[PDB]
């Protein structure tokens, strides 16, 4: 217990795939990930918390409705357009015979696909430069193609390919940790919120002090950060944030999100996994200042792969996957911000934490 | 008041504009409507009651969230499929510059696209053969190539190709009212719901005695009904869906719905049409028993145009209001039962009402 899984991230839930498709150049800066969950489906909710958000089929992740498990969830980039990429996800899944089943025929089934979209215009150069249905289905596929407890890919791709946190660049980043019980409870984060993941007064990340031992050693960044290193830092990211205004048609982006699902293989019904959807947005919090502004798209999505039963005692069990709901997402932000790469494109300047602090 | 508006539809809400698309034979029996609102958009908000909906861009809706108005809503058949009818009206909005605003640029737009699916697949024959893309778009741009105050086409139309209520053929209807302050609340509706529009016990549409004098007149249904008369219908009917049953493969279709969208001029914060988009299912209860189950995606959408000033006093103007918007959806679907032609595809036999009582 208080350990992460073998590789720290989301497929450390035993079952879960993650698949990531991107675009870059040529006017590109954007991408889809996606979150696959093993056959049989995964118990889903949802909380859509963010005041700008965009998405798809979240009604039906209402722990009142019909649909019990779905299969896949969506993160995208390209705001409202890219929901597109969750038609060609929907195609995959038919073909999987992988969905509500609608007949006495297997083949006839309809998939429920929730999505949550991240803005990223033109951040490559292109503004009409958008995940659509082909980008979805390489994402889903590249998911399935991928062995159980794979490694997840961080940083500049799948929906954190154009991802951009408080001026510097984003991306996606993944955690785990394991339950005293066994079960694992992770997190995977698509971060392009207005906030800053950074102290402004002294460069420290706001999600470090929520990191189990060591966990971020690899990144390479000073245990403590130098006064004048802060101050160099913060005048590069300011004139990245002028150059990106001064490059961008409106200027610097008004709509901004993160996006994440948290994931257990612990047995949550649906009210329990929206729970946990929403303890999650208190890690959000804890990473990143200000959240859940107007501006913010911010949605989290919540899996149980059912496979471990939970056990006062359902509900100290439950708690303890409701705390490290918040914590895994919260480190994953970190992740996230710490795996990121700068970019400089027509569309932005935007440099990565690392590059200003390492 | 307490009369129809001029064509006793939706667009008798001035700047409203309805455009269906819909593709018949071959296989095919779907489509699409979209409802259009003035350029500047409406004030819109939903109400998602049924247990099983198929929905986009609903969390957008929320009176919390960022988005103030919006100019298109989209109700399609093909199920969660169809969802992907809307990425062409999204992007028809963007050609249009008609969408939030993101930059100084003002081609720069994201379009806030809410739909809701209805299933219908196979209807036709085809199991695969869905609305997409292109459809919505062309949906969209018959809306747009109407004048204001257009009459809108009911039927087996858009939305309501495919449509079957309680086994019978359904479709698109619509309604208006005029209020006492001169303001107009209409609904329009495609009802593909799995309850009965029709009394058992008499052959009698619920619906009807919420009708105004007159209105269903042009349909030429008798005004009593004959006890025989209802004995040959119910067995017509029987027959039908056994034979239905007989000819699809994993039988009758499971999933149901009835959608609709509700609109006025009387100016109403978005919070006020939320309410408003909750007694309209109210209208749909005295239209149709049972509703809401699990196996309905019903949805409702509300609009104000706010070309009205709604002036205790101002409850009891919204009140009038509230009270019109259940009363305009239990005539629509009335209406939408009555413009119904019956169908016989090898995915179906639906008898039409008039068919069977006329």
């Amino acid at each position: 217990g208080g350990v992460p899984g073998p590789h720290n991230g989301l497929t450390d839930v035993p079952g879960v795939r993650v698949g990531h498709a991107g675009r870059t150049g040529d006017g590109w800066l954007t991408g889809v990930t996606v979150v696959l969950a093993p056959p049989g489906g995964a118990v889903a909710a949802v909380d859509v918390r963010g005041g700008g958000p965009g998405t798809r089929e979240t009604d039906a992740l209402d722990p009142r409705n019909l649909v019990q498990t779905i299969d896949a969830v969506v993160l995208t980039g390209g705001s409202a357009f890219g929901l597109d990429a969750a038609g060609g996800v929907a195609a995959w899944l038919e073909e999987q015979g992988r969905g509500f089943p609608v007949g006495a025929d297997p083949s006839q089934v309809v998939p429920v696909v929730p999505a949550a979209a991240l803005f990223d215009l033109g951040r490559g150069g292109t503004w009409r430069a958008r995940p659509d249905a082909a980008l979805g289905r390489a994402a889903v596929e590249a998911a399935a193609a991928r062995p159980e407890g794979d490694p997840v890919e961080q940083g500049g791709v799948g929906a954190g390919t154009g991802a951009v946190v408080g001026g510097l660049k984003g991306g996606i980043g993944t955690a785990s940790v394991v339950l005293d019980s066994g079960a694992t409870v992770a997190a995977l984060a698509a971060v392009n919120a207005a906030g800053s993941a950074v102290d402004p007064a002294t460069g420290v990340l706001y999600g470090a002090r929520t990191g189990l031992p060591g966990e971020f050693a690899g990144y390479g960044v000073p245990d403590a950060i130098g006064a004048d290193t802060h101050a160099r830092a913060r005048a590069r990211l300011a004139e990245a944030a002028e150059e990106t205004a001064r490059r961008r048609a409106g200027g610097a982006a008004t709509l901004n999100a993160t996006l994440a699902v948290v994931a257990t293989d612990a047995t949550l019904t649906r009210a329990q996994a929206q729970k946990l959807a929403g303890t999650a947005h208190d890690g959000l919090a804890r990473a990143v200042r200000p959240v859940h502004l107007l501006s913010d798209g911010d949605t989290v999505f919540a899996l149980s792969t059912g496979r471990r039963p939970l056990l006062h005692l359902e509900a100290g069990a439950l708690n303890e996957v409701l705390a490290a709901g918040a914590d895994v997402l919260t480190r994953a932000v970190v992740h996230a911000v710490l795996a990121a790469t700068g970019v400089d494109t027509p569309g932005g300047v935007h440099p990565s934490y690392r590059e200003l602090y390492a």
